């Protein structure tokens, strides 16, 4: 009936795969899907080509490859426009490439780099490469705009229009997205290197220098400027924020220190959607995280049926003088803090004037990344927010529903079950008769299942739903239709237990944030040191090692598949990261900017 959901859409390929190669043999590799960005560098040989796998990257890794020529750093693609100069990689001399605006007499070339300008969802714009031009057509190579497995040496062919001797190459491959490229750079005067040449062989000053160590640094400030009225009381969200808590210190990181939460971030994801995986497999795990026998075939179906998701915070310490991050726990069914997040500590930064050129907000990419989960979430039609009268319940589902409603779908805020009857047929309709078909909600998965327990005891086991019943929390989270989609999903609960923390140690005692962690004291953890904590028997975790006398736990937000920011809790505390000042922009309006923004 209802189809499975997941963020995976049919015929991308996964992260990092080939999708194939440019003439000269440069691959193209998967990003995953478009404004995804992992944190990873890549570096190979010395060379820091980008990040894995963004446009700019390629262009950068096919113009070595192809011509031995070095890209210069560039935040936005669209800004590889204004390039005057690359440099020789071998010699380091400089070498100075042409201009060419597309929609003129001059018909494009092959090897050339392809520049697209800024859009309202390509704010970046976008680079790739001219492989190879036609009569009517112009081949085209890159990474982080298709992420289909290609079928011959290019991404896609685009449009190359010729009407009164004038060249203008359109891209119409989408049908209402007709975007008309800048233009393109060539490089006149240097050959392709040949078929078979050896690798290119950097100058050792264009090497990868090691960047400083990750740092976070609480700072105490007295403010030049100070906005009284802060916070938008227009805003439902925001006047429920400013009712709950009313209307100076903060953290400072460095660039190096957010890169290193989103790998982390996004790395740790996939290792605990990995354990949750082997425990909803196994009947011995499902007991041990204490899902009742009755809810097994519910969460598994869960499991399969509904691969989507919109929050999940992890809680990371951070030390200064080593730059280790670890993570204690992935709070992955809840989205306390959202708001504060996303919002408010920007608005905050504002108001006492820290919203400086040289510094953004940690938490810049909530909304967009919200907007994007929703969109690929699988929901469509109406979605019930659903909420106790705890104010920030309330605003944090509002938040949420904004980015919801961004993006075409209707919200409904429900507050405890009074929207809600059951029809003629047994089935949870709202006030305006429309049936209940996406539930997002701050509602616990536990407190249903007590909700459901009660319920049972209370009306019988040989109760059938009537117009006459009112509408429980059980009928709503834990009722007949299985395929409501659910935000967050029932199996949400396994990654967000304790339980699972010696899991991903034992599946991933590598990975640089995990923390040791068993179900049994070991001698290695006495040695180490140990918290013991409990679950709903015990996990024993090893210790990890103040700021004016202050404890901070960093909460780091995926939202959907996408590392998002973060926020401080000392205690809600703001965090700006220090932007990495270029030394030779290209071009002014490409200061400031950040690759994370593709
Ligand atoms: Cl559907």
């Amino acid at each position: 009936q209802r189809a499975s959901v997941s963020f995976n859409k049919p015929g991308h390929i996964p992260f990092g795969a080939v999708q194939g190669y440019a003439p000269g043999g440069v691959p193209a590799y998967s990003n995953k899907h478009d404004h995804y960005f992992s944190g990873e560098r890549n570096i190979e040989d010395n060379i820091f080509f980008g990040f894995k796998y963004q446009c700019v990257e390629f262009a950068r890794r096919w113009l070595l490859v192809r011509k031995g020529l070095l890209l210069p750093d560039v935040n936005w693609a669209c800004h590889i426009f204004q390039l005057k100069e690359v440099r020789d990689a071998a010699t380091t001399e400089s070498f100075a490439v042409l201009q060419v605006r597309n929609g003129t007499t001059t018909k494009p070339e092959a090897d050339a780099l392809l520049v697209y300008p800024s859009t309202d969802a390509n704010p970046v714009g976008h680079v790739g490469t001219i492989t190879e031009v036609g009569d009517d057509y112009v081949c085209v190579a890159d990474q982080n705009y298709r992420f289909h497995k290609w079928e011959s040496s290019c991404a896609y062919k685009l449009k190359l229009d010729h009407r009164d001797g004038i060249w203008t190459i359109i891209d119409d491959i989408d049908a209402d997205e007709i975007e008309i490229p800048l233009g393109w750079l060539t490089f006149p005067g240097r050959a392709n290197r040949p078929e078979g040449a050896p690798p290119v062989a950097l100058h050792p000053s264009l090497h990868f220098k090691e960047p400083p160590k990750p740092y976070l640094l609480r700072r105490n400030f007295l403010p030049t400027e100070s906005k009284a009225n802060w916070l938008d009381m227009n805003n439902p969200a925001e006047r429920l924020f400013v009712e709950e808590f009313g209307m100076v210190s903060y953290y400072e990181s460095n660039h190096e220190f957010h890169l290193r939460c989103v790998a982390y971030g996004t790395q740790l994801h996939a290792i605990f959607m990995e354990a949750t995986a082997q425990v909803i497999e196994s009947d011995e795990k499902l007991r041990l995280f204490a899902i009742p026998e009755e809810f097994w075939p519910r969460i598994r179906h869960s499991w399969k049926y509904q691969q989507t998701y919109i929050s999940g915070r992890f809680d990371f310490a951070f030390n200064n003088e080593t730059g280790e991050v670890k993570c204690f726990e992935y709070n992955a069914d809840s989205a306390s803090t959202l708001l504060e997040c996303g919002l408010i500590q920007q608005k905050w930064a504002e108001s006492v004037g820290l919203d400086k050129q040289d510094t953004r907000g940690s938490g810049f990419a909530v909304e967009r990344n919200l907007k994007m989960a929703w969109a690929n979430s699988g929901a469509t039609g109406r979605v019930h927010f659903c909420v106790d009268e705890e104010r920030e319940e309330q605003y944090t589902a509002l938040y949420c529903m904004q980015a919801a409603e961004a993006v075409g779908l209707e919200g409904k805020l429900c507050i405890l079950f009074d929207e809600f009857r059951f029809d003629d047929n047994g089935h949870v309709v709202d006030s305006d008769g429309v049936r209940v078909r996406n539930v997002w909600k701050t509602w616990m998965w536990e407190s249903a299942i007590t909700d459901y327990y009660a319920a049972r005891e209370e009306r019988g086991e040989n109760w059938k739903p009537s117009p006459k019943d009112k509408v429980r929390l059980c009928d709503l989270l834990l009722g007949d239709d299985w395929e409501i989609l659910y935000f967050e999903p029932m199996w949400k609960v396994i990654p967000s237990n304790k339980a699972i923390l010696p899991m991903i140690y034992h599946n991933h005692p590598e990975h640089p944030a995990i923390l040791k962690a068993e179900y049994e004291l070991t001698d290695e953890l006495r040695k180490h040191g140990y918290a013991k904590k409990p679950i709903v028997n015990m996990i024993y975790q090893q210790l990890f090692e103040k700021q004016d006398d202050y404890y901070a736990i960093i909460g780091g937000w995926m939202i959907g598949d996408a590392f998002s920011g973060t926020g401080i809790r000392e205690p809600f505390a703001a965090v700006r990261i220090k932007t990495d000042k270029l030394p030779h922009p290209v071009t002014l309006k490409d200061i400031d900017k950040m690759a994370e923004d593709e």
